[PDB]
């Protein structure tokens, strides 16, 4: 369903986006991402250029969270990229530095901070006074995962960040998992638009050292595999005990510290992607776009009029004070056709088409980027109305994109009506006991004929009738519903 709206010559073009994104996903996704300048291919697997076009996004989602955590008294710090041996260890994918003349014992580049944090968490953590103690660090991870690597979705170096935190007791710990999560789950909707199921992990999905496991799980309709965005982990007593992270309580006894982790990596910006392109190129939700309005005066080869100049740069003026970011595109080496495709590939949710007829009424023309809305708009009310308009257009992603998560979950009761729906590209809700030799059957069936728990989902729009509801496989007392797919 990305292919309803009008397409120009312009479109139709090499300029444009060639494949189909649901017939040919892949080539689709790959022509985004370079034809909009947002992705550089590296002559390394796995590593990818991320281009100011993409870069800004990230940078929105780290202003917007680390605002948010900075609410929870979560300092930023920073710890070393490298890590020894002995300390990584109380597998496959951690790149190994040896060299630099060989090294008597190798060093590590850092898959996570766990190992490298927590040994100074029990030196700073001695009494109940010092907690809780809150860490958070933006840094860069290398993982050399063995799949096929896709561009923001599975990189072999990606830009994350890494909150840990250590509590007094574990209610303190839970509740702060649901914060981190509940944040996670805002970064998607409230600012990439993107429709997220928050859930808790079973317990052979949740993080391995961990206690339990709560996470938000992503799903693309068009390839039907689903996407994991983040996860935040209760660690409780697990990792204090390994490091010593023991404090002293009030009355005097020892206790382990109850510590959390979390993390939120570059992988949102492509389910953001994947959710909202279509046929043109990208479609940015407004909170995120790094150019909302792009201004193109018709023009063409000749030089741009005063009175050109003059509207576009009030309008400009009215946008920059408004909070709107505003770009004039006075490029009179492409026609204007060209310019419309340029633009819409890389998704600038609005360009004004600035003709002689909008000067003598000094109004402009505004094309809506998702939806081809055309509609004139007085200069007078510029200021008001393109805000509006913006935030129509982030309400209308969410919207779409969220009837469209919904249109993907189908309910199963048997196992015998599991297949049939998974190749149909869809997820599945069923009753599930939860138990980790049941969830090791599917996946060898599904294989056979994979599909995974991908989380138990907080909010239960299913009941389950006390000790008569069975699980969809084989027979056991189900404890609720639990949300299954494909991964990417
Ligand atoms: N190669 C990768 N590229 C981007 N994000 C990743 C990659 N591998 C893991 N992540 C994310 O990093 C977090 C780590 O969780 P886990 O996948 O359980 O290790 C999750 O949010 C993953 O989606
Ligand atoms: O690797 C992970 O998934 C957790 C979350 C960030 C820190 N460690
Ligand atoms: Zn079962």
């Amino acid at each position: 369903a990305h292919h309803h709206h009008h397409h120009s010559k312009e479109n139709e073009s090499l300029l444009g986006i060639t494949a189909d994104k649901i017939t040919s996903f892949a080539d689709w996704y790959s022509q985004v991402i370079v034809k909009s300048e947002m992705i550089e291919y590296y002559d390394i697997s796995g590593c990818y250029i991320l281009r100011p076009w993409s870069y800004f996004i990230w940078e929105t989602i780290q202003s917007v969270f680390d605002q948010k955590i900075k609410q929870h008294d979560v300092q930023n710090a920073y710890f070393p990229i490298f890590v020894t041996q002995k300390k990584l260890e109380t597998s496959p994918e951690v790149a190994w530095v040896t060299k630099s003349s060989d090294l008597a014992e190798p060093i590590a580049i850092r898959p996570t901070s766990e190992t490298i944090m927590y040994p100074y968490f029990a030196k700073w953590i001695r009494s109940h006074r010092d907690l809780p103690l809150k860490i958070n660090q933006w840094t860069s991870i290398v993982r050399w995962e063995f799949k096929h690597p896709t561009p923001f979705i599975r990189t072999r170096e990606f830009l994350w960040q890494e909150g840990h935190t250590a509590h007094s007791t574990r209610k303190e710990a839970l509740e702060m998992v649901d914060i981190i999560l509940n944040e996670y789950a805002s970064i998607y909707e409230d600012l990439l638009a993107t429709p997220v199921v928050k859930g808790t992990k079973s317990e052979n999905e949740k993080f391995p050292g961990g206690d339990i496991t709560k996470s938000i799980e992503g799903f693309i309709p068009e390839i039907g595999r689903a996407v994991q965005a983040a996860t935040s982990h209760l660690l409780g007593q697990n990792f204090s005990k390994m490091f010593g992270v023991e404090f002293e309580d009030e009355k005097g006894n020892k206790e382990y510290a109850h510590q959390t982790s979390w993390g939120l990596t570059t992988r949102a910006i492509g389910v953001m992607i994947m959710t909202h392109g279509d046929n043109k190129g990208l479609v940015l939700p407004p909170k995120v776009a790094p150019v909302q309005v792009i201004i193109i005066p018709i023009i063409f080869k000749t030089v741009i009029t005063e009175e050109q100049k003059k509207i576009c740069n009030e309008v400009e003026c009215i946008l920059k004070k408004a909070g709107v970011r505003v770009k004039i595109d006075d490029r009179s080496n492409y026609t204007p056709g060209w310019k419309y495709n340029h633009w819409e590939v890389k998704g600038v949710c609005l360009r004004f088409e600035v003709g002689p007829r909008d000067i003598e009424k000094r109004s402009v023309r505004v094309v809506v980027r998702d939806n081809m809305e055309k509609m004139d708009i007085p200069i007078s009310e510029l200021e008001s109305k393109i805000p509006k308009l913006l935030e129509e257009f982030q309400n209308r992603l969410l919207f779409k994109a969220k009837q469209r998560q919904n249109e993907s979950i189908i309910r199963v009761d048997t196992f015998d009506k599991v297949m049939d729906t998974l190749n149909q590209k869809k997820m599945v809700i069923a009753p599930w006991c939860e138990d980790v030799s049941c969830e090791e059957e599917i996946k060898k069936e599904t294989a056979r004929l994979a599909m995974k728990s991908l989380c138990i989902p907080n909010d239960q729009i299913f009941k389950i009738e006390e000790g008569k509801t069975k699980c969809f496989f084989c027979d056991k007392l189900a404890k609720k519903f639990t949300l299954f797919g494909r991964s990417y």
